């Protein structure tokens, strides 16, 4: 193709996964550029200059994959787009923009991706992303009308800081761990910094900032609503989500109660999902099995008897939050663009 | 009172918590008996003989607290009851018996406990138990009609074997933990024994045996339905539960979407729960904070917009599965009996 691609925020975890994935698809080193801010990184038999995202000239680039935070994206994505670059942004900066498609590669690319008057395609929230290839298939069959979601979120979603917080707490208390059986305050945890409570040997039902709307929901709770709506193209979708942090390094999981407009049996759900792109049907999905692979793992599909006439399911999903949940999806979009 | 009390299965985790709690209420050592099977344990300034549960003579005992498994309970609870002993059983043996009250101390003692023609009171499932003092209060106000529940279950619910499985896996892999960020299969886990997958640095959406009824639900999934119904006295309650294991030592947590027959706002829910017996209202409930205390921690109360007219809530609960979830409730029942 002779396609030219850039990565903005190349040294972060997501940036690293983007690089690994570009490599694992045998993409020429000669057609790749890296950017960060405030000097060389190896990529397939070559050392690549880490340019300055703010001041470097983006022209020549066909596609830029951003994973550099929202503040940077608000400024730099239009600058890159102005220079003729198609920007795929892994941040929240453009997700709520009605002129920016919010795209899961095998879900709404054809429907939404071609309409990008700002030159920007937004990459969805990782937690939402993991459920999308699963729900799309069920929605196409039976029409999805309501979601209840409880998540089990890995710390790598918080960048390196989440990883370090988990590792350092676990290392500090592992020696006396069994005392936590009788007294959760028995041990000396290094004080939390990123999270509102210790994460090692704990669960923490609080992810994100509390939205200033009187709801009691965090921005992460609400992403499950807003982004599912936009991605699935169901503007009035009913959603109640609870984001909960767990002591897992990589791999987000979701306990999903999904209601449809017509009956949908577990057997039929299994039959549809077994075929599906970006999906693997398993008995017991786990984040450890999901970490390092590409598909969303789905299983534990049951009828929810709280929905009349077999229109409700309970199902469980695990997916890698750095791969499909971030890096992989941007690259899959880039492939579909070219 | 001069009350005489026995503990059957005194050396298990629950048995240990029963002993600690009897002590913490200044109960005389002279009025206590211990039982197990196949020799002395200290209790408040005295050494108590560990009798043989199968062959010892139960007469003299007013109350026996059983935590010795269901197989033992099926045989020994009637034998003890025949000898005039009121049996409070922390096992699943008598939970489904229509002549055995299934009692949460501050929920349905007055309603159900006095009717015990078999001399047996059953102690509820720990996971269900944690939600009961919370849901009772909300039910009394607005009438509970539907539950969706996703749990975050600690390993101590599985006895010492769960604790050891978690601790040994964590110790084995902690050294290379950060590699799990990119590859969930990077490290060498000691093979799981109790659980269907590794539990350290994982979540496992499978707790219990699959019920032989074509549902895909485990016995633990279904306990949330059957026991909530019996305890709250709502025979037709709609329930969908998903039991998920997490790397926590003690403290079960529940993400609950609860629907009522009339509108119930988060504000009103908070006001009712702030007063409530066996409940503590907190911003962010966690199993670490719950482990070693008596109350159910509840917070993150939000409207569930998937239920029309403000009749639906989302809320989060953490509770100690060995204390209120097992030992404490049996003792609270014993207090109310005397």
């Amino acid at each position: 193709t002779g396609l030219s691609i850039g990565i903005v925020g190349a040294t972060g975890q997501v940036g690293q996964v983007m690089r690994t994935l570009l490599d694992e698809r045998d993409f020429p080193a000669s057609a790749v550029r890296f950017f960060a801010s405030a000097r060389k990184l190896a990529f397939r038999g070559q050392e690549i200059e880490v340019e300055d995202a703010e001041t470097a000239d983006p022209s020549g680039l066909d596609i830029a994959l951003f994973s550099a935070g929202s503040a940077m994206s608000k400024v730099q994505a239009p600058r890159f787009a102005a220079a003729g670059v198609t920007v795929i942004d892994n941040s929240s900066a453009w997700r709520k923009d009605p002129d920016v498609p919010l795209v899961v590669s095998e879900v709404n690319f054809e429907r939404d991706a071609h309409r990008r008057p700002k030159g920007i395609i937004a990459n969805p929230n990782c937690t939402t992303m993991a459920a999308m290839p699963v729900l799309k298939v069920l929605h196409d069959e039976a029409r999805l009308v309501r979601l209840v979601v409880s998540s089990y979120q890995a710390v790598s979603g918080s960048g390196l800081a989440g990883v370090a917080e988990l590792a350092e707490q676990a290392r500090a208390v592992i020696g006396g761990a069994e005392q936590l059986v009788y007294d959760g305050g028995a041990l000396e945890f290094p004080p939390p910094n990123t999270y509102v409570a210790p994460i090692a040997f704990n669960v923490v039902p609080l992810a994100g900032s509390l939205v200033d709307d009187g709801s009691g929901e965090t921005d992460e709770d609400q992403k499950l609503r807003f982004e599912s709506r936009k991605i699935l193209g169901i503007p009035d979708l009913l959603v109640s989500g609870t984001c909960v942090r767990v002591p897992v390094f990589t791999g987000h999981s979701l306990s999903i109660n999904a209601e449809f407009a017509q009956p949908l049996s577990p057997e039929r759900a299994r039959e549809l999902l077994d075929g599906a792109t970006g999906v693997q049907l398993v008995d017991v999905p786990t984040p450890l099995a999901a970490a390092g692979v590409d598909e969303s793992l789905v299983g534990r599909i049951r009828r929810d008897p709280g929905v009349p006439d077999g229109r409700g399911l309970a199902l469980f999903v695990s997916g890698d939050n750095l791969r499909k949940g971030a890096a992989l999806n941007t690259i899959q979009i880039a492939e579909l663009l070219t």
